Formats: C-alpha cells, sequence, structure tokens
C-alpha cells in the first residue's frame, strides 16, 4: 500500500554523467559509448548567436571534460540541433543499454538533477501540455537528464536547458530538439497557456481507490461527450476513446468503469473536495500516467 | 527554482541490494562488505516466535543469497536484535561509504523499493512523529532500505519490515532496533496517534517565499508561547527555540523573521488557504527539512 511519486533508480544515469567545461562555462555532460552531449549553449559566445560560425571557431582543446576526477580528452566535435556532441578518447565503461527516446505530453519521466558533473538528486515530472516541466533546477544544472528505464534499458527523454520566467523548465530531447515552443537565445519567450492532464488524473482516482479512499465514488455514471463538455470548462484536457481503453486493466481491478469513474471526477469539478483529501492530496494530481499508477500499485 | 520531494541518487545503495530466500520466503538484504542484512522474519516459521530457538535450526546453506546472476556463499550467521547478519565468503566489491544511523521523527530519507533483490523506485519520506512511514511498498519489499547521503558516504537509516492496518509502514535502524513499539510478529498493533512536523512547514514556507509564493505573507509577527498555543490546538508538534534557531539561515535569506512567518502559520491553520495553493500544494506540506529546503533552493 501506499501511493509516492516514485523516481526509477538513478545509478545507470549516474554513471554517465560528467562535467564539460569550456571558456567561463561550466554545466553537464551525458556520456555515451566514447560520445559526450551536452547543450551547445556552453559554446564561448549576442541576440541571436549563430552557433554554426561559433563552433567552427571553437578546437577540440576549448572543451575540458571531467568524468569523476579523470580528464577525457576530446578527439571531435559536431552539432546536432541544440546538443554538442564531443567524441572523447575513451568509451564510458558504465555505459548502460540505452535508446532516445522523445516522449509526448502527459507522460512521465524520472529527472536526475546534476552540477558540475556530480548528480545531488533524483524526482519524477511529467512534460506538461504545453511542452514545459515544473522541474526543480539551480543554475549548473544544464544539461542533467531525465529518463525511464524499461529491463535495465535506460530511455533517454530530456536534457535540460533553461528556465522560463514563470519558474518552469524547458529543454531538448536527446537528439537536440526542443521541447515545445522555446529557443537557446535570450528572448521574452514564455510558456504558453497549461490544460491538466486529464488521463492522468483519471488514473490516479483509480490509484487511491485500490489504496482504500473511496469517499468520491458515486453511483452514476456519465457520457464521454457529456463528461468532455465538463473537462473543456475547468480547462481539463479532452478524454478520448484510447485514453478509456488504456484505464481498461485499472477499470478491470476495481471492477469501476471508466466513465463511472468519469462521473466522480465530473463531480469533483464542480463541487471541490469539501476538507478531504486523495491519497494525502486537496488537488487532482495529474502527473502519474495509467502506467506509473499500475507499476506501483497491487495488482 | 522550483521545488520537488527530491530523493537522493540511488546508486551506491544499488549496487548493495540483494535477494535473500529461505525456505518459502524472498525477500531483499542489504550486502556491505562481507555482510547480508535482512529482515529476521526470514527465518523458517505462531503468535509469539521464539526468533532464538528457530535460528538455532537452521543452517548457512539454508540462505540462499543471490547478488545479481551470482550466488553468494553463506559462511555465518547471526541475529542482531529484528535484523539477521548473514557472513558471506565475498566482500561486496561496491560497498560505499557508510554508516548506520538512526534518525528522529521529523527527519526524511529516501528509501530504495526493491523486490527480488532488484530495486525498482526511489522516493523521499519522512520519519513520522509516531514512529511510522508513509511508504510505498508491495508485498516483496521487506529488506528496503532507507538512507541519506553527504558527501558519497551513505548514512543507512532504515529496513522495511511490515505494514500496519491503516497502510503506513513500520522498520527498524540497521542494528535491527524498531522505530517505535512495533514488533516483528502478528499482533493487532496499530499507528499511534500522528501530529504534523511544525518546523518543517515552517521551512516549507520559507522554500515558497524563495519560489515567489508570497500571498500568505502579512504584516504580524507572534510570541513563541502565543504561537505554540495555536499548534497544540490544531495537532502541530510544539516549536521550540533550537527550531528557530534551525530556521535562522532561511530566515535570513528572506528577510523573514521565524515569528513572523509563524503568524503567517497561524493564519493559514484559523482561515485555511480560500482556494489558493503553495508550490503546487493545497495542504500545508510538512514532510521537508530546514536542510532539505536549503539544499534544494537558491542561496
Amino acid at each position: 500500500s501506499g501511493f509516492r511519486k516514485m523516481a526509477f533508480p538513478s545509478g545507470k544515469v549516474e554513471g554517465c554523467m560528467v562535467q564539460v567545461t569550456c571558456g567561463t562555462t561550466t554545466l553537464n555532460g551525458l556520456w555515451l559509448d566514447d560520445v559526450v552531449y551536452c547543450p551547445r549553449h556552453v559554446i564561448c559566445t549576442m541576440l541571436n548567436p549563430n552557433y554554426e560560425d561559433l563552433l567552427i571557431r571553437k578546437s577540440n582543446h576549448n572543451f575540458l571534460v571531467q568524468a569523476g576526477n579523470v580528464q577525457l580528452r576530446v578527439i571531435g566535435h559536431s552539432m546536432q540541433n541544440c546538443v554538442l556532441k564531443l567524441k572523447v578518447d575513451t568509451a564510458n565503461p558504465k555505459t548502460p543499454k540505452y535508446k532516445f527516446v522523445r516522449i509526448q505530453p502527459g507522460q512521465t519521466f524520472s529527472v536526475l538533477a546534476c552540477y558540475n558533473g556530480s548528480p545531488s538528486g533524483v524526482y519524477q515530472c511529467a512534460m506538461r501540455p504545453n511542452f514545459t516541466i515544473k522541474g526543480s533546477f539551480l543554475n549548473g544544472s544544464c544539461g542533467s537528464v531525465g529518463f525511464n528505464i524499461d529491463y535495465d534499458c535506460v530511455s533517454f527523454c530530456y536534457m535540460h536547458h533553461m528556465e522560463l520566467p514563470t519558474g518552469v523548465h524547458a529543454g531538448t530531447d536527446l537528439e537536440g530538439n526542443f521541447y515545445g515552443p522555446f529557443v537557446d537565445r535570450q528572448t521574452a519567450q514564455a510558456a504558453g497557456t497549461d490544460t491538466t492532464i486529464t488521463v492522468n488524473v483519471l488514473a490516479w482516482l483509480y490509484a487511491a481507490v485500490i489504496n482504500g479512499d473511496r469517499w468520491f465514488l458515486n453511483r452514476f455514471t456519465t457520457t464521454l461527450n457529456d463528461f468532455n463538455l465538463v473537462a473543456m470548462k475547468y480547462n481539463y484536457e479532452p478524454l478520448t476513446q484510447d485514453h478509456v481503453d488504456i484505464l481498461g486493466p485499472l477499470s478491470a481491478q476495481t471492477g469501476i468503469a471508466v466513465l463511472d469513474m468519469c462521473a466522480s471526477l465530473k463531480e469533483l469539478l464542480q463541487n471541490g473536495m469539501n476538507g478531504r483529501t486523495i491519497l494525502g492530496s486537496a488537488l487532482l494530481e495529474d502527473e502519474f500516467t495509467p502506467f506509473d499508477v499500475v507499476r506501483q500499485c497491487s495488482g
């Protein structure tokens, strides 16, 4: 029993974190096989930097890469979108089995916050519908990565690049392509309007039922269209039939039909919680996917 | 910016987790140097088990210890309070620098949830004033450990033993001494009454101010005694002068005196939050220590 925001064990990723220094900038890099990946903003030198010109002026020896207390020699450098690939003369002996995947808004992943190539903490977060993440990052955390783990394979999905003015965070996949309409140059860029991830809220209500919270349940059911008309009013994403299908296993385990739970959510949106809590929260939580619930909760 | 329930990177602990099987019971063990620590309830065979008699009837070969895909040979066994020490013929090459510390109610630690010797997730939690923890554990997680990390030293503080009827969790320090009035035998034992960890709530309010949440601040201050009279009414622990002193650095950084913040907390307890949130919560959060806030928040 119990339900926590749970991250994946971070060991396989810790073994890949290095420090990259160039000019006056120090940030984190990801060392896999004989390549170190890091944000291209480490490049020396401004409203519209031409990174291709700035990279042509650099040499391998400008890049100081430190893996623990061992310096790695850079033998090549190239740009891939907003990421820099530093070829080094040593393959990382701790390279796990890995993949570079890009995630969808509404999906979750673990973040290994790092500073000076040294991991400091691990936490879970979700890709928001507006392609920001509500992370916890201080100056120096650029290059920290987000990931999921499937049977000892690490699927890297995020590299951290910057903080937006609202305090939320933006970054790229490991091919260097930004999530969302953000750029690695100084602009007044700002997070767009966000929404609540409805399928995740429903998943979390199933987690609550699995864990003994039942006060929000009711005898009512709703149609998908009638639910979605209430969802739109409260700035919730539309619920699709695919969402309903994905919630099937949780619905079967609890014996509560998805559209039955939808009637509960409608009432919660219209009435609030009346001083009660669900899984230790007084808010409807939307950063747990159906998979996160199945993985963590009893079968 | 941002504030998350953040665990310590789990790699150093992952390298110590093993599987211990004896009889029909499989659970997790902690492999440090040439000793494997695990809950003594793995011993075969009941309302009042005499574990000393049950252990005398076991042999080294009854204990199957698996570290990854390598079996470890048990060459000795002994009891230490509610923990079993299995001496093995191989020292763990991944043993970190470590200590066995016992923590105080109100302190936090990271949990590495494990099953069959395989780590599955990492999360943060607090030792409740009633010596339970609100963990997330399924059958098979016994022997999973809790820890903090200080400059590459792992301070182990918790080994998981059981779930109480309310769904919360009880365990021991790594010397096998239970936290709280709980026993590793079948009883109607139940968590005692709990309270809210006041100094942590205040720390979290300072975190909120550091992160731009200011709506709960007011011009008022209070005396310590006047605050503590309101604390007792709302089932909050007393605030001591030591608590005030410990909050000093956060008070200095924000320029908000501790008793000034106490006046904010008093108003929040008396008025609620009026539909507003603090650091993404609609509840007053008490599982972040002053140290957790300083570590994670900007300086």
